[PDB]
């Protein structure tokens, strides 16, 4: 079980064991970079490193480290691993798993139509497995989107961004969560359906740049994102199932993992195949 919120769930790292190799850019609370971490066993690993800006407010420190408090509760191959934090010296740091290929949406946009369906399904299965664990822990992510999935050198996808985490992204949010803030694991399943569309579309933006009011209204009227080009029928059906109006009729994450595992085991099933216009369902 997830517990709503730092040293209970995060290791205090010795800054001597951290080196910075490359500065990436600016983040919400400070700089983002990458480097290396020396483990207590002397093993050296690549890591992502985020720093808290100089002259931070106490609220900024709380929100920054609050992410570590959440992330550190999870230990799963498809959830970004927290290596630890540095708080006893400044700048304060959060040190996480290095993911060479970055955010999934931007990665796929660089590779349009360049992966096999089975490769894409493997990515999707990883994401589903991480979400099955999160939901098992009673954590509703609320910000599940391809931009918040990171992908490593071997194409393994892992859930990231534990900032809207709980015990306003309209395009990824279920209708009931938009209507009256009804967030449940089934609203994360809705979001997963959107991620599924994002992946099969190679990082196209869900609902393109439709007015937010129209995204809300169209979805409520029963309109759904159209099948991505060359999308297997099984995967478009899975999207539609994730996007059921009645949240009780959406599959559970365990069921999504099982569905994808069957497709991986019977890749011929993906050969049955199912634009900027929404389809009424």
């Amino acid at each position: 079980t997830f517990v709503d919120p730092v040293h209970e769930f995060a290791k205090e790292l010795d800054a001597t064991n951290i080196s910075i190799d490359k500065v990436v850019g600016a983040g919400e609370f400070g700089e983002v970079c990458s480097g290396r971490l020396k483990l207590p066993s002397k093993k050296e690993i690549s890591v992502a490193i985020k720093t808290l800006k100089v002259g931070y407010t106490e609220k900024q420190r709380r929100d920054f480290l609050g992410e570590a408090s959440i992330m550190g509760q999870f230990d799963h191959p498809n959830i970004i691993r927290l290596e630890g934090v540095v708080t006893k010296s400044k700048p304060v740091m959060i040190v996480t798993e290095y993911m060479e290929n970055g955010s999934l949406d931007s990665f796929l946009r660089k590779h349009d139509a360049q992966f096999t369906v089975i490769q894409l399904v493997g990515m999707l299965r990883g994401i589903a497995s991480g979400m099955k664990y999160l939901s098992d822990m009673g954590y509703v992510h609320r910000d599940l989107a391809a931009r918040n999935i990171l992908i490593n050198s071997n194409l393994v996808c892992k859930v990231s961004d534990f900032g809207l985490a709980r015990v306003i992204p309209i395009r990824w949010t279920s209708p009931e969560a938009i209507a009256y803030r009804k967030f449940t694991s089934a609203s994360d399943v809705w979001s997963y359906g959107i991620v599924l569309w994002e992946v099969m579309s190679y990082g196209e933006r869900p609902y393109w740049e439709m007015s937010n009011q129209d995204v809300i209204k169209a979805v409520d009227e029963g309109y759904r994102l159209p099948p991505p080009m060359d999308c297997p029928a099984a995967l478009y059906q899975l999207m539609l199932d994730c996007w059921q109006k009645d949240r009780n009729n959406r599959p559970k994450f365990e069921q999504i993992v099982s569905i994808l595992d069957k497709l991986i085991r019977n890749p011929g099933s993906l050969k049955i195949i199912t634009p900027s216009n929404l389809l009424l369902d």
